[PDB]
């Protein structure tokens, strides 16, 4: 069995890949599938956030796999008023709401709740299947 101990502070070409969602990517020990078939285990120490990009190793350092994020259920915020987007990210964060933030949009697991809340800053909330990386700390 595979198993993925450590996460390369310099990264070494990829030998595969592993697509995974937020949930799993805060773990430290749970079983994982890579992109090409092949099972694997994470078995790496506490307290990480693994992010897409990141680059984990076997403990022989033969096998690097390269941590894709998943596409998750999210609500999607895309608006040209950086006004309305921090306000809107005043509200998540009020409600301890993990949120992603980037120029332009915002993405949050889907929760009707908020989107409607949003709705009423005069912001237009849709849906997709995107990967979702959170800002830092939970």
């Amino acid at each position: 069995m595979l198993y993925l101990t450590q996460r390369l502070e310099i990264p070494a070409a990829a030998t595969a890949s592993v697509t995974l969602p937020i949930d799993v990517r805060v773990k430290s020990r749970v079983k994982v599938t890579l992109n090409d078939g092949r099972d694997a285990g994470l078995l790496l120490p506490r307290g990480l956030l693994l992010r897409g990009g990141d680059v984990l190793s076997n403990e022989e350092g033969t096998e690097f796999v390269q941590v894709i994020a998943a596409d998750e259920e999210v609500s999607v915020v895309r608006c040209d008023d950086p006004f309305m987007l921090a306000k809107a990210c005043y509200a998540l964060g009020n409600r301890h709401v993990p949120l992603q933030i980037m120029p332009g949009e915002l993405r949050y697991h889907h929760d009707h709740v908020l989107d409607d809340m949003l709705r009423q800053f005069g912001l237009t909330v849709t849906f997709g299947q995107l990967p979702f990386e959170p800002e830092a700390g939970a």
